[PDB]
């Protein structure tokens, strides 16, 4: 029937027009004299949101993305000034979150989700305490319930940050440090652990669903996991140690198997990834799947029920296709709020590059044009967490700490997309002969990396 369908659509021959909307919109955001509106077109708009909802979103068939991507600046406002269009045809914008702003984004989301709980724990021991008392509790009951919480010696949001503080410590294992990123942690691959993590889950969710910002930072893995979305090899670079820092070596010097060593409570064990994992020998012949396998054993195969706990806890708050359209990095400022983000400017190292060079002096108008949401994703993309030290930027942490923000020249072509390691705080910048350019280079980079 699809197919029939765009036929029709393609046979009306709409493409002129189609070209015609895309001058005039152009118009419109180029032209700040213009008084009257943006939205007198906005049918013809909507008649494109109807030749292209049955197409693939993943001519009538390749015009969607082209357009939505050009028309995102103007888009943006429209939804800003009316948000009721997410409910009516501008609907399927939400199939490429690529174009929503994050703060119409968010609106959209509280909008659709959210379509008294007295207790009394102690300050220090909140954790169990809270555990005890709701995780026993119907969902709903807590779900459309609101806390007063009352501390055993003494009324939610302090509640809230404190039990964040306390899940996430050493001492109960759940969460531990992410080697070269001190502030941030990554889960546990080793009593009631489970338990722990679905009240972990439910938390968060309540938090999202109260506006309530924790200030916890989690790995990249993680919010992929919690949003379903798949696990990159690059993922491993946040909390790569000394097994995953050889895979790269590797990818004859070294004669690798299908095996992995791990040290459980004293305990040498060895982990297949697949049948005759230690005996199957890695070659050339099998290394782009031993990468793949060997990520996912990393992030995914190694935390299963740990992780499905936690998502089912999790989920019974927020639909996951509700939590669909966010992206990687926006979870980050979704979860925690925005970090502010000057210092910066000052606090950075250049190689082959000089504080009053043109790429570098473009480079920092391009920033000081973006907004705090934008910074803040700069942010995550170059140091992998959007999160500023307790101190100012040049307290920035690494491998072995007070590893501040580096920027080095890159030597390809002005089409090279810039790049970053997060585990050093290094970013890769190519020499860019205009500064749009170099600014629109920056944006892909940013959205497109995650």
């Amino acid at each position: 029937n699809v197919k029939d369908l765009q036929s029709l659509y393609d046979k009306m021959n709409g493409g002129p027009v189609w070209s015609s909307l895309s001058e005039c919109l152009s118009q419109f955001e180029k032209s700040q004299a213009i008084n009257t509106s943006a939205t007198i077109l906005l049918p013809l708009i909507e008649s494109l949101m109807v030749v292209c909802r049955r197409s693939d979103l993943s001519r009538v068939e390749n015009l969607f993305f082209p357009f939505t991507d050009a028309h995102k600046k103007l888009l943006n406002q429209m939804i800003r000034s009316n948000p009721k269009l997410m409910s009516g045809p501008f609907a399927l914008l939400v199939k490429n979150p690529k174009v929503l702003d994050f703060d119409n984004k968010r609106y959209f989301f509280n909008a659709k989700l959210k379509s008294k709980l007295p207790i009394t724990v102690r300050r220090e021991q909140v954790f169990l305490d809270s555990y005890r008392a709701l995780f026993f509790k119907t969902n709903d009951e807590i779900k459309n319930s609101k806390l007063e919480i009352t501390f055993k010696g003494e009324v939610t949001r302090e509640w809230y940050q404190v039990l964040s503080r306390q899940m996430f410590n050493p001492d109960y294992a759940l969460f531990l440090p992410v080697p070269s990123d001190k502030t941030t942690f990554h889960p546990n691959r080793t009593p009631e652990h489970l338990s722990f993590f679905k009240f972990i889950g439910m938390i968060i969710g309540k938090a999202i669903r109260d506006q309530c910002f924790l200030d916890c930072h989690f790995s990249r893995e993680v919010y992929k996991n919690i949003l379903g979305r798949p696990v990159s090899l690059k993922d491993m670079e946040s909390l790569d140690p000394d097994y995953y820092k050889s895979l790269v070596w590797i990818l004859d010097i070294i004669e690798e198997t299908f095996s992995v060593e791990t040290d459980d409570y004293g305990e040498h064990k060895v982990i297949n990834l697949i049948e005759g994992g230690k005996d199957i020998i890695v070659t050339e012949a099998n290394k782009q799947d031993y990468v793949k396998k060997v990520v996912e054993y990393k992030l995914q195969t190694s935390v299963k029920e740990q992780m499905d706990n936690f998502l089912v806890g999790f989920y019974a708050l927020i639909s996951k296709d509700l939590i669909t359209i966010f992206d990687e990095q926006e979870l980050e400022l979704l979860i925690s709020g925005l970090p502010d983000i000057d210092d910066w400017k000052n606090n950075t190292t250049y190689v082959n590059y000089t504080a009053t060079c043109k790429e570098v002096s473009y480079f920092w108008r391009a920033v000081r044009s973006f907004d705090a949401e934008e910074r803040a994703k700069l942010l995550q993309f170059v140091t992998g967490t959007s999160k500023v030290p307790l101190n100012g930027f040049k307290e920035l942490s690494g491998v072995n700490g007070v590893c501040k923000f580096s920027i080095h020249r890159d030597f390809g072509s002005s089409e090279r997309l810039p790049s970053s390691h997060t585990c050093f705080n290094q970013l890769n910048l190519p020499p860019y002969e205009s500064y749009e350019t170099l600014r629109g280079s920056l944006l892909l980079a940013i959205n497109e990396g995650h």
